[PDB]
């Protein structure tokens, strides 16, 4: 018999999530999660990220105190939701967006989903759009973060 295996959560329309028994077993024993938090049966009891904020499922520990909050860092549990360096193909060459640099100042919620969706290429914007406050322009306005009005080389390889 082998230890419980890594669990895969299949969601239609959403990037799958994963749970590592091995990693958590380095900290807990079976009864700390079974059966108050999760059952031992193949019986589903599907939860939402909301239920988690309400202390259920992964949220029982991933609350910002016991373990990192399940409200952010989606890429830690959702492999497909991993923030990466983005490259845009524009009419004047490539433009880039580095998540890592921004993650040293903001949390996922600061941009997702009010400003951007977790999907590149969704709502394309022109620099003019940005100058009016859209896309990067929401912050890069020369008052909060540096403006998009000049120093194109900051984001462009022209
Ligand atoms: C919380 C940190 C856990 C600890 C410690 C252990 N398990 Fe676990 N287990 C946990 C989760 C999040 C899940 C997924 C539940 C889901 O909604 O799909 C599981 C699943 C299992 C299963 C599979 C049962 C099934 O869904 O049909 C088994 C058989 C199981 N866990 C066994 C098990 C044992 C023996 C543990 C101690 C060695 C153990 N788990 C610890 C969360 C956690
Ligand atoms: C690990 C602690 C997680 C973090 C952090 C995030 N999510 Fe998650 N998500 C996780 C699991 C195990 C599941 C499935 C739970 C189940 O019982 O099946 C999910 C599910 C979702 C869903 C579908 C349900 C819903 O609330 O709509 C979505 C849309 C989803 N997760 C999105 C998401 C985002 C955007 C996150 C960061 C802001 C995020 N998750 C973090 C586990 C974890
Ligand atoms: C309490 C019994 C927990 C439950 C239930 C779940 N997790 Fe957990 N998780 C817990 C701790 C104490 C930690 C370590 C501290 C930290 O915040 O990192 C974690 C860590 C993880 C991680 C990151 C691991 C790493 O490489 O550092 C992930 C990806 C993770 N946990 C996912 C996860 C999911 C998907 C859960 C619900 C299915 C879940 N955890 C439950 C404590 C507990
Ligand atoms: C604003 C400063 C951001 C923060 C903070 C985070 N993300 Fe992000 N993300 C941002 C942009 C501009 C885009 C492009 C959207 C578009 O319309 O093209 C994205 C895109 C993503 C995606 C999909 C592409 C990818 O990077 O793989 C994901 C999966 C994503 N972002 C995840 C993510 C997570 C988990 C964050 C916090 C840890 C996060 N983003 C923060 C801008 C910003
Ligand atoms: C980062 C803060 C930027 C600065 C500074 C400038 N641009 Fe930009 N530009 C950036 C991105 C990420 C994108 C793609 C946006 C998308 O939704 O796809 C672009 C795109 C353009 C485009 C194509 C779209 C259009 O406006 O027609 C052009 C022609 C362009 N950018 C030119 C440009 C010039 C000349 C700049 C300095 C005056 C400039 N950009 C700055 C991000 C950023
Ligand atoms: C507010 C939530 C922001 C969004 C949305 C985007 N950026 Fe940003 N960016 C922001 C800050 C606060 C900073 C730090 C510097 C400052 O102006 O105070 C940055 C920094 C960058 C950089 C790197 C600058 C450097 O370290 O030299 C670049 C090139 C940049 N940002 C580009 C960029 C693009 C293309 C964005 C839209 C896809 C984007 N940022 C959104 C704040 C915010």
């Amino acid at each position: 018999m082998t230890p419980p295996k890594t669990v895969n959560f299949k969601m239609k329309g959403v990037a799958d999530a994963a749970f590592s028994h091995e990693f958590h077993l380095g900290m807990y024993k079976c009864n700390e999660c079974h059966t108050k938090l999760f059952a031992y049966k193949a019986g589903a009891k599907r939860f939402t990220m909301a239920d988690m904020d309400k202390g259920k499922s992964c949220g029982a520990c991933h609350n910002g105190k016991d373990a990192f909050s399940s409200a952010s860092d989606c890429g830690k549990c959702h492999p497909g939701l991993k923030p990466a360096k983005l490259t845009y193909k524009t009419s004047v060459g490539e433009a880039y967006f580095d998540h890592d640099i921004h993650l040293s100042m903001f949390k996922c919620a600061d941009c997702h989903t009010k400003v951007f969706k977790y999907r590149k290429g969704s709502a394309p914007a022109t620099m003019a759009d940005m100058e009016k406050g859209k896309s990067c322009g929401v912050c890069h306005n020369g008052k909060d973060a540096f403006s998009v009005a000049d120093d194109c080389v900051k984001c462009h390889n022209m």
